């Protein structure tokens, strides 16, 4: 009976065995494969970059501040230069030119004009520049619009112009810009508006060149007076969709947090605003200064910062993320002040405040890859039904023997 | 035999591996919705304003500060600038004065910065938050504070999205009029000027003097943040312990409770900042023992503060960048709005950033590789094949 | 009998399937994340932006290296558009007067080793987990920076220095004085002159050489900088698993490198820069100018082919949060000026704290593991072959 015992067990072998895998297939399991290499023939990522201060002092006209007066906080709503004002003398005292509207007959007026023409030149702040041994200029740069103004874009990548790529680790094998914030060209602060800041500077973005910046959101700083150093590492993130997972697949071409947050408020402030801020797409109306304290900037602000319901996007299927590292060292030296004053026809002190070095590169393992994969599929459930067969047909001809 | 062993061979191979217990670490980063914002404690790195010391606290706490010698008076080797000297010199006069209790809790919690006074701005997602929103906490820094401590037991924050919008911005006022005059070193004393701060979960206490990050008085500071929990397995299959002076296990607990009772050992007396019931140690206590136990533990000491692995650790990955404050442009504002000078503002004003990046959540969790089910499955075709085999060569006799 | 030629039919399909899988050789990476105990204290490299100290600097070493500073034109005088303040000028004027002058044997590594920066006098203080270090505790290294040190560098055969517990107590401290009064004008743009003031650091295992030109952080003065670290251990498998070089005496990326771009100078400048090993004659400073430089600069900017490393098996990274405060505040500042000896400024300008340690999660390990081992092949066909050895029996 014990050759019959062990056939009837080896049914119920194949019978469990058999069951506890369906049940596993259908629970569509999966694995996240991580690696981390040093990859040769890096695709270098798009690097945008705003200055802090949104609007030339020095362009800023009588119309201009006819019509943005209040919301920059230099009017108040009466269209006098406000009794609070901090400004020195000599500011003051161009502004109150400027603010004298007696027989002025305003002119239309249009916040992405103004951007354009008042935002600082990338022809002006690029003092040099830099990509893997090669001079760049500012037409390698690409004008993009956010919510700072007019800001640019490194390697953007809408050239059709040959890939730019790293290969080794350091500095060299990256980009190195120096820059002039222009602190003599900001706007004078009076107030707290979304507009001004109390700070100098410039927010910078490194970013896939197929993902849009949200640099007011997901920028860095980097500060007048330094070199600073940013060694990366690029990171591939795969997700699985359904069943398997929760990501969404491929305004904008490629699907992403930021493409799907941009589309998002844009037709929120439409829908609450009829007029859309500047910066963002479609062909919707462009906000006016007054929709933008009034409506815009309010509705924005309640997206990006108290907002738990309308703007909630889904997991992308591919995301690339840059891992950072950041130090820096100052500039000038002593030593190096006057060359570079007399260089670019400073002062040593205009130098100190408003020159700045960035250095943005990859280290040695410049990438890393998180995917996403299924675990156990069709194939591997047959290979293991059909693998048990193959022991319950033979557990069967030893009992037919 | 020629299959008596091939069965038990090939048996006996996933028979060892699951009494091996191994284990497998499953990683995953997404963008997790609801995310329950950290704790953020930070301290002035100047422990005691200057204004407030007062003759009594100065006869106690003089020798401990390095403002006065082992007799009372104001050492030869100070260098402080006149007006300042000429304020001490009159403080160290202690001509028919008569010491009264002192305690260096009380003079931590009388002398230590004001939230009420650093705290110039603050903003959690939109919402403007005030003093009371922050939690006194003592530290080896002093008299420090906790921003969303979690023992209010208030609704907690969370932050959904990525930026500095879903975040705490705060602006702060490091007030160096105030410094204590740094005449030599101690371990109460600083070189520098500036805020230690520290990032942790609410379950577990700071232990900022070590573990840390600084920000710099004249910048903007932006601290894009990464929530990753890490989750490990207890013996057979790992090392970790699981969850007193406190309520959850972590590492830091543990340590401040071993330092704890190595003090009240060694000194017979805790430093202020200790839990427990022990007595506070005297400023000469501090300076003579309680100071240099510390130190040799957080420093030295490799054999009796040595914790285990918590099983559940809640890490914050930082990414730090920072801007200039305040521009020319805003410098004559923010003077006038907080009534100070140009310069002050340029070495006394901060802005702290702490939020999160999109991607904001990461696991890394242990989990039992070879489960007692798993094994059957493979062995179960064999393992009867073998004991129907076992009761053949049982019968055969 | 049929069933014999079935059991065969069944043992050969089951080691097909396996056999394939064999071939395809896969892998996994374990990836873990712990506390380590006792965990070996990496190697601590720096150097000071300057390469030159301006008080060093002689008749002679200004004649042979001149040119190369931007100190002097082609022609041995001191360039039209020098841009120094009067004093130092007035200095270098005199220092530039080359009349009977007869020039001396002259040589970079002599000139950087004389030059250089001081340990002993950019070294205010040193702690190491409460014990007090000194100069001696820190090695010469030459680089492309010139004189460099290296902390912990384990080449002295000295006892491990080990981590046990988070936080800047467990860690090195060391303040520094950059001296910028020291520092050699800067009148022109070359490979050995700099805009900037402060020091580069690179925290590396002691079994892999430093390239601080291209991989270093930088450290600015005015600051107490803290660097938070966790070490984090990389193991690769070779063909057929993976693409891995298994083991200057480690392989490691940076070794491959600079073993390679010294091969390229020689081999196109008949010469090697005073900081890279080997026997080959110094460069001169001419020879740094016209060849070695630009020979150099291509290989760390633009080349894609020559010096291309393959993967080591073996990889430890640090990963690092910085982050800092302002020294001194200006109630420390009278005493750190009184204590050097310097004016409160020059402690603002040229003083510096570095803090180098780790966090309680100190150690992360990712390791490729072969996926499927031949020991593993045969369990998932053992079983099948095993029901073929009975009817092995039932047939002979
Ligand atoms: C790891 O520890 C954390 C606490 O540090 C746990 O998070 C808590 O989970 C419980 C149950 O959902 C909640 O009630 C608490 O509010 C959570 N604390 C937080 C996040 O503030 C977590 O569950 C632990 N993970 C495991 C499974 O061990
Ligand atoms: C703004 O700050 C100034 C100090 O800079 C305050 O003024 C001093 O005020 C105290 C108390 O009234 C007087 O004893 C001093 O004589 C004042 N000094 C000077 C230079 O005037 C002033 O009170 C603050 N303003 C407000 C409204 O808070
Ligand atoms: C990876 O390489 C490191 C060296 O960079 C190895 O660490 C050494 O291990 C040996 C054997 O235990 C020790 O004698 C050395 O002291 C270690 N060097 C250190 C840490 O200073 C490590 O073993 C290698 N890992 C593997 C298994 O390939
Ligand atoms: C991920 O997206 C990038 C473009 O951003 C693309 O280059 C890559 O092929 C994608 N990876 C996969 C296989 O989804
Ligand atoms: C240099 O700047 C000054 C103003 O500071 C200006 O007057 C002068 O024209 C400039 N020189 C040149 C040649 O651009
Ligand atoms: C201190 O520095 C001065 C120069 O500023 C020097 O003359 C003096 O000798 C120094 N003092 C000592 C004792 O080293
Ligand atoms: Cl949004
Ligand atoms: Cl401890
Ligand atoms: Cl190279």
């Amino acid at each position: 009976v014990v050759w019959a015992l062990c056939f009837m067990g080896s049914l119920a072998l194949l019978a469990l065995v058999c069951t506890n895998r369906i049940q596993y297939y259908f629970l569509y399991p999966h694995v996240t494969k991580l690696d981390e290499v040093a990859a040769t023939r890096l695709t270098f990522p798009a690097v945008t970059f705003c200055n802090l201060n949104e609007f030339r002092f020095s362009r800023v006209t009588k119309n201009d501040l006819y019509h943005a007066g209040e919301l920059l906080a230099l009017l108040n709503n009466r269209y006098e230069i406000p009794d609070t004002q901090t400004a020195d003398e000599k500011q003051l005292e161009i502004l109150q030119d400027k603010a004298n509207f007696r027989n002025f007959k305003p002119k239309p007026f249009n916040m992405l004009e103004f951007y354009d023409r008042a935002g600082h030149d990338i022809r002006e702040m690029l003092l040099s520049c830099f990509f893997r041994g090669e001079q760049c200029s500012p037409e390698d740069f690409k004008v993009v619009f956010t919510r700072y103004g007019k800001c640019y874009t490194f390697n953007a990548g809408q050239d059709g112009k040959p890939r730019l790529i790293t290969m080794k680790g350091g500095t060299g094998n990256g980009l190195e810009i120096m820059l002039d914030i222009q602190q003599d060209e900001y706007l004078p602060v009076w107030g707290e508006t979304d507009e001004t800041s109390f700070e100098a500077g410039i927010k910078v973005q490194i970013h896939s060149q197929d993902e849009p910046p949200l640099i007011d959101q997901l920028g860095f700083g980097v500060a007048p007076g330094f070199q600073t150093f940013v060694s990366c590492q690029e990171q591939r993130l795969i997700y699985l969709p359904p069943p398997w997972g929760d990501c969404k697949a491929t305004f904008y071409d490629t699907y992403s947090i930021t493409a799907c947050r941009i589309d998002c408020e844009t037709r929120y402030l439409v829908e609450n605003c009829n007029c859309r801020m500047v910066h963002m797409p479609g062909d919707a109306p462009y906000c006016t200064p007054e929709q933008y304290k009034e409506c815009a900037d309010p509705a924005l602000d309640f997206l990006v910062e108290k907002d738990n319901e309308y703007c909630v996007c889904e997991m992308p299927c591919n995301v690339t993320r840059y891992g950072k590292e950041l130090s820096m060292v100052k500039i000038p030296s002593k030593a190096s002040a006057k060359y570079l004053a007399k260089k670019y026809n400073k002062s040593e002190q205009y130098i100190g405040e408003n020159i700045l070095v960035l250095d943005i590169f990859f280290e040695a393992l410049n990438y890393e890859t998180i995917e996403q994969k299924k675990a156990y599929e069709v194939a591997g459930l047959l290979g293991d039904i059909g693998g048990q067969m193959g022991l319950f047909i033979g557990a069967s001809i030893l009992t037919v023997l």
